C-alpha cells in the first residue's frame, strides 16, 4: 500500500548485449582550423576554440554516405552477436537517434527490415535530443518487466557529415560575422558513431548486467535555449539528483562509474565540480570523438565494457542533460 | 503461470479527456483543380483524381504559420478542460506527430513549456508515421498501469501548409511529367488538424472510457514502399486481426465502432470489404478533412464523442496501417 522509491525500479530487466561502432574517419581539429585559418585571421581571433576551449582535438566522421539506419543496423548486428541471440528473438526495436533517414517510415522500421525482424516485432522511433537512448531503454524495460516481450533492441546511429559540410561552407564565406561564426562553431563539436543494446528479461539471461531504471526531471520553461544554459542545466541536474537519491538511493560516492553525455570539456568540468564527482570515474571520449548526441552514453558504456573497466556488482550511473531542458539519471548494476 | 491473451491488457487505464482541433481554412478540391487545370489539359487528363478517385472533396489548412507544437498545444488545453484537470496533474507528455517544429528540442518539450508542466513531467516524441498516436497511448498506458504516473497527455498537431505550397508549385511547372504529377498528387490528400488525449489511472476517474491496449504486427520487409502497397497492407491487417482475436477476443461483428486511419476512399473501401465490416460503423472525415496522419484516429474518436455517437459499454476499435509496414489495433470500451 505504501509507496517506496525502490518500488518503481525494474526487478527483471537486464542488458543481454551491447556494442558500438566507431566511425572510421579521423578529422582532427588541426585540419579544420587549417581550413578556418583564413577566417580566424580575417576575423582577428587567436582563439583555438575547438582544441582548448571546447576541448576537442578530433572527431570521427563516416567515409561514405552512411545513413542513420545503416549505422544503427551495423551496431545492432554486433549487439546481437554480443548477446548470442538471433534476430528472431526480438519483440521490440526502438530507434533513438537524432539523425534520421526520412520523414517516414520510422528509422526503426528500416533497421528492422535490414535485420530481418519477425512479424511480431514492434518498432518506432523515440526523439528526445541527447537523452533518447535512455528513454528507449526505459520504454523497452517496461514491456520486458511486464512480460509483453522477452528481448528488445535499442539502436542509435548518428551521422554528422552533411552538417560538417554545410557548416564548413558557411563559416568560410566572405559575408560572415563573428557572431554567426561562433553560432556555428558548435556544430563542429559533433561526431559520428553508433550503438545498440539488447535488453532481456533477467531470467532468460542469468547474471547479465541489471538495468534498474531511473528518474527524469524537466525545465521546459527553458525550451527556447550561453552561460545561462550551463547554469540552468546544472540546476536541473541538481534536482534530478535529489530524485535519484529518493528512488535509486544514490550517493555520489557509492557509484563506481559515471557514464555522462558530454557537450564540451568545460561543460563536463562544471558538472563534475558541481556534484563533487571523482573525475577518474568519468570516462570521456569527447576529445577524440566529439559529441555523438544520444548515442554518446551507450557508446561510452560499450567502450568501458570492452576495455574492460567494469566488474560484477559495479554501480553505473547513466545520465545526461538534454535540450528541453530535460535531465535523466538511471542505474545499471554490472 | 499460464499466459492468456487478456493478461497483457491494461486493467486500470482510462481516457479522462479528449479534444480535437479542426483547422479553419477549407480548401476544396474544386479550387486546387482550377489551379491544376492548365496542367490537366496540358497533360491530357480528364481524371478528377482528387474528387472521385482519391475521393477527397476538401481538406482543412491553417490560416497562418501554425507550428505543430502550436496546434498540439491548442488541442491539449482543450483536452485538459474536457478532463477537468490542471496541467500540474500531468506526469507524462508524449508528442506523436509527423509534423515537427525543429530537430531539437523535442516537439513534446515545446508543448510542455507552453502548457506550463511541472518539473516532474517526463516528455519525448514518438515517431511512427500514421500509427504513432496509438503507440503514444500504449507507452503512457504502461506507466499509468504500473503506477509511475497518474495522468498523461498524448498530443499531435499536423500542418501541411508548406507541403501544399511546395507541391502546388512543382505540379504547375512546365517541365513536369505525368509520373511526377501523379507521384505528387498524393501530398494533396493530406489535411491539417490536431488532437490531444488525457489518460489516467482508472480509479482516479471512475466510469471514464477504458483503454484496454492492443496488438501490433509488422511487415518491415516492405519498408521500401501502388496496388502492391494496398495488397501487402491488407495482408498485414489480416494477420494483425488474428492477433487481436487472440488478445482482445475480437470478432468483427461484436465491435460497435471502427475508428480507422484513412489513406483514401478506395483504400478504406478495400479494407472494409476485406474484413466484412459494416460501413455504418466506420465514421469517415477524409472527404472533407483529408488525411491528418497520426492525428486522424483521435480526431475521429473525438468527433464521435461530441456528436455524440458513443454510449457506455460500446466496444471501439482503433486501428491503422502505417508505413513500415506496421499495423496496430487497440480497443477502447466507452
Ligand atoms: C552541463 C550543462 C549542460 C548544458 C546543456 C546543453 C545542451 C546539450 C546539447 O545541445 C546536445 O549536446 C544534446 C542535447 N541538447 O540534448
Ligand atoms: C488499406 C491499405 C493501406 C496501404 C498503406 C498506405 C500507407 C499510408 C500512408 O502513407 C499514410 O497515410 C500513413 C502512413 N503510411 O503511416
Ligand atoms: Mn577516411
Ligand atoms: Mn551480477
Ligand atoms: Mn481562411
Ligand atoms: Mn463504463
Ligand atoms: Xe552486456
Ligand atoms: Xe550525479
Ligand atoms: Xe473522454
Ligand atoms: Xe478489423
Amino acid at each position: 500500500l505504501v509507496p517506496r522509491g525502490s518500488h518503481m525500479l525494474f526487478q527483471n530487466v537486464s542488458i543481454a548485449g551491447l556494442a558500438h561502432i566507431d566511425a572510421p574517419h579521423t578529422l582532427t581539429s588541426k585540419e579544420i582550423n587549417e581550413r578556418l585559418q583564413p577566417t580566424y585571421d580575417r576575423l582577428g581571433i587567436k582563439t583555438d576554440v575547438l582544441g582548448d576551449v571546447a576541448g576537442i582535438h578530433a572527431r570521427r566522421l563516416w567515409d561514405q554516405d552512411v545513413q542513420a539506419s545503416d549505422a544503427a543496423t551495423q551496431a545492432a548486428r554486433k549487439a546481437l552477436i554480443d548477446a548470442n541471440i538471433g534476430i528472431e528473438k526480438i519483440g521490440l526495436l526502438i530507434n533513438t537517434s537524432v539523425s534520421r533517414d526520412y520523414l517516414e517510415p520510422s528509422t526503426a522500421s528500416i533497421v528492422s527490415g535490414n535485420l530481418g525482424v519477425s512479424d511480431h516485432c514492434m518498432t518506432f522511433d523515440v526523439a528526445n535530443a541527447c537523452l533518447a537512448f535512455i528513454n528507449g531503454m526505459d520504454i523497452a524495460a517496461r514491456m520486458l518487466e511486464r512480460g509483453e516481450i522477452d528481448y528488445a533492441l535499442v539502436v542509435d546511429g548518428e551521422t554528422a557529415n552533411l552538417v560538417y559540410e554545410k557548416t564548413l561552407e558557411r563559416m568560410t564565406s566572405p559575408d560572415v560575422t563573428e557572431e554567426e561564426f561562433r553560432n556555428e562553431l558548435a556544430a563542429l563539436t559533433l561526431g559520428c558513431g553508433a550503438a545498440a543494446m539488447v535488453m532481456a528479461r533477467s531470467e532468460l539471461v542469468p547474471d547479465a548486467p541489471r538495468y534498474k531504471g531511473g528518474v527524469t526531471r524537466s525545465a521546459t520553461e527553458w525550451n527556447k535555449l550561453t552561460r545561462l544554459l550551463l547554469i540552468e542545466g546544472i540546476k536541473l541536474a541538481q534536482k534530478t539528483f535529489v530524485a535519484a537519491k529518493q528512488v535509486l538511493g544514490w550517493a555520489v560516492e557509492e557509484l563506481d562509474q559515471f557514464v555522462i553525455h558530454q557537450v564540451s570539456r568545460p561543460h563536463t568540468a562544471a558538472f563534475v565540480k558541481s556534484f563533487g564527482i571523482d573525475p577518474a570515474k568519468v570516462m570521456t571520449i569527447f576529445g577524440e570523438h566529439g559529441n555523438i548526441g544520444p548515442a554518446s552514453v551507450p557508446i561510452v558504456l560499450s567502450k568501458l565494457k570492452e576495455l574492460g573497466r567494469l566488474k560484477k556488482g559495479d554501480r553505473i550511473a547513466l545520465l545526461g542533460i538534454g535540450s528541453g531542458l530535460n535531465c535523466s539519471m538511471a542505474e545499471v548494476v554490472w
